[PDB]
């Protein structure tokens, strides 16, 4: 019918092979692992990997298999009332791309940048470089007053492609590069969504081996340098104090949430175009060990790179990065840098970024864009009228991102990351999700629909799962998250104003809202 299948299951797997492998795993972990103290970020990490992220992500897919629909679609025939967690995941979604979309545009102007003989972050000798400026090679000379000494790398992020305001309460002027970048990754995609190229034929096994192979070498030359010792100790041992705060487990529960691509509608889209009889099972597990082995495996490459660049600078691990949305951004630039023939490794490393980044951002956005259609099948999912759907969505979320291209866009940008698609509205969504699907519907009645799929029985490690290790998790982390409060702080150091507070929190309220709202107006009805 108007539904289409998978022609293969290669397709199916090339497909979350790029839907969840991207930037999370290469830009979002390293500096939240930096940020809160190292090792101790492991542990939580791996309680919720082996309690909800596998558990969770095979349960969507079974749900988008067994109801072949949307996000939205398969909670009206799973539990018609507590619908709503399809619309949260469509809200949450819909923020998550147009600041994930900067990242990309910070990718292009740095390749871009990267079309000359010398790259510009090598030295500091610029007209935006401050007089306190010198290099990462002569910074540890006695002679050179050691507190306010900078590194090249880091003063070009800040002024050359940021241009950082003192706070949020000075935008500035808008910057056109930025602008320009950002509507070139816009058109990119659009020309990618409206004419169909897609990865077909045999330009797939390129697409999947080229960004690993980027991988193994840098792995190669980060472990090849020295001082990667102390990055792998600050890496791996942790801090057993630093488990009472609620801040670690917060974060190391949402790189699960974020990295696997759950709670957003996506994986249930990808599950819905597989065949009835098919074994998800397997298939689901060696990707979940793919993705987890690709966060690990790239952790060890650019904490190796941050121990390099602290023995270096003279100065400790914890104090030689930005410790925010752009520790990627100085660490890697910094190691393309050591290779031989520096130019060309950054043009490949940063095509590299594009491609993980892009083929992610075209699977949610066509996830997204599908849930939408699935709403309405009359007035969408047609000709000129589904373009104009996507021109017009494009054109609304460069208009909303060009406020993150400013002088003092940088905030604005942190504040998306912390409050927008991760954090509280993540656990939230996943709590109502395993809630529901374990005590209302049943676990044992989804077992008989499973063995009727896959064609046997599995084992009770998940139906345990979906019961008491994920709820218990939520509301244990989101009442030790209420009880003990502290607040945002960017770089450690900027204090963010009480009116930016609560934007940040109605930003996450919007998604959280969705479901008691969803309920009542069901309810009234
Ligand atoms: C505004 C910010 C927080 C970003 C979120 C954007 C979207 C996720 C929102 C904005 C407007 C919402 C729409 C507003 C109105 C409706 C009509 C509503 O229709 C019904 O009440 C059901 C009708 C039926 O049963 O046919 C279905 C949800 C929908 C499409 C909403 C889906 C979610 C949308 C697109
Ligand atoms: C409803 C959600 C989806 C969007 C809400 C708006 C946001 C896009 C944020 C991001 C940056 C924010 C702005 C950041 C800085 C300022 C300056 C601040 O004070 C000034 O106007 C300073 C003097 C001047 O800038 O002329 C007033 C709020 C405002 C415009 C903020 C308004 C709200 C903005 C546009
Ligand atoms: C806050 C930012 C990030 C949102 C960026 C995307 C929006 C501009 C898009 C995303 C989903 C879109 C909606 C998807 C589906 C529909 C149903 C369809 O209904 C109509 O023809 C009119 C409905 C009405 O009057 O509300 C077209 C409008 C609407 C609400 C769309 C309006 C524009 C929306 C909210
Ligand atoms: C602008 C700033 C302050 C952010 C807050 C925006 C909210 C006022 C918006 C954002 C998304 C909206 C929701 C998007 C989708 C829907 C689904 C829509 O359809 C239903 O749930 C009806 C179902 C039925 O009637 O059978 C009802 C409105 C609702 C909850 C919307 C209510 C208003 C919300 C929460
Ligand atoms: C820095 O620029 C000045 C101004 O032209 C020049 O005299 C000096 O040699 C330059 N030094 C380096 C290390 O590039
Ligand atoms: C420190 O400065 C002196 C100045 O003469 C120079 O000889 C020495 O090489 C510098 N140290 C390093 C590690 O380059
Ligand atoms: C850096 O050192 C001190 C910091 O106490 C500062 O007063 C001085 O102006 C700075 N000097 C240089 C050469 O950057
Ligand atoms: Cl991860
Ligand atoms: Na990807
Ligand atoms: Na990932």
């Amino acid at each position: 019918p108007q539904r289409e299948k998978w022609s293969s299951k290669i397709d199916f797997v090339l497909s979350v092979a790029g839907g969840f492998v991207g930037l999370g795993n290469v830009w979002r972990f390293p500096y939240l692992c930096y940020k809160n103290g190292g090792g101790a970020f492991l542990i939580p990490y791996f309680i919720f990997l082996f309690g909800s992220g596998l558990p969770v992500f095979f349960l969507e897919i079974i749900i988008g298999q067994y109801t072949s629909e949307g996000g939205i679609t398969c909670w009206e025939k799973i539990c018609p009332l507590f619908s709503g967690i399809g619309y949260a995941s469509v809200v949450i979604v819909s923020l998550l791309n147009v600041y994930y979309i900067v990242i990309l545009a910070w990718a292009t102007y740095y390749l871009f940048q990267s079309f000359q003989k010398e790259l510009p972050w090598a030295h500091c000798n610029h007209s935006w470089n401050t007089p306190h400026c010198m290099e990462d090679t002569m910074r540890k000379n006695k002679s050179v007053s050691s507190t306010n000494f900078t590194s090249p790398v880091i003063e070009f992020w800040e002024r050359n492609v940021l241009s950082l305001s003192p706070g949020i309460d000075h935008p500035g002027s808008l910057k056109w590069d930025l602008a320009l970048c950002l509507l070139l990754v816009w058109l990119v995609c659009f020309f990618c969504i409206w004419k169909g190229v897609r990865s077909t034929g045999k330009v797939v096994y390129f697409t999947a081996t080229f960004p690993f192979a980027m991988l193994l070498v840098l792995l190669v030359r980060g472990l090849t340098l020295p001082g990667a010792g102390a990055g792998i100790k600050f890496y791996l041992y942790p801090d057993i104090t630093r488990l009472e705060d609620p801040q670690v487990w917060i974060d190391a529960g949402t790189q699960i949430f974020f990295s696997y691509a759950i709670c957003l509608g996506a994986m249930t889209s990808l599950g819905s175009y597989n065949k009835y009889k098919y074994n998800s099972y397997r298939d689901c597990m060696l990707l979940g060990c793919l993705n987890s082995g690709t966060s690990f495996v790239s952790g060890f490459a650019i904490f190796s790179i941050l121990g390099f660049m602290a023995q270096e600078q003279g100065v400790d691990i914890a104090d030689v990065a930005e410790s925010g949305p752009g520790l990627a951004f100085i660490a890697y630039p910094k190691a393309v840098t050591m290779m031989p023939l520096p130019t060309f490794w950054s043009i490949l490393f940063f095509i590299m970024l594009l491609l993980l980044g892009l083929d992610s951002q075209f699977v949610e956005v066509e996830g997204q864009i599908t849930s939408l259609v699935d709403l309405y099948p009359s007035f969408l999912r047609k000709g000129y009228r589904r373009e104009i759907f996507i021109a017009f969505v494009c054109s609304i979320s460069y208009l909303l991102g060009l406020t993150m291209v400013t002088e003092g866009g940088m905030y604005v940008f942190q504040l998306f990351d912390y409050y927008a698609a991760s954090g509280v509205c993540l656990l939230w969504v996943a709590f109502f999700e395993c809630f529901v699907i374990a005590w209302i519907y049943g676990g044992d009645n989804l077992y008989d629909g499973i063995e009727d799929m896959i064609g046997y029985r599995p084992g009770p490690w998940m139906k345990y799962s979906w019961a008491v290790i994920t709820p218990v998790l939520c509301v244990g982390c989101f009442i030790f998250s209420l009880v003990k409060y502290v607040p945002l702080t960017y770089n450690k150091t900027y204090v963010y104003p009480n009116w930016a507070i609560g934007l940040g929190w109605s930003l996450a309220l919007s998604s959280m809202l969705c479901v008691p709202l969803v309920i009542v107006i069901r309810l009234c009805q």
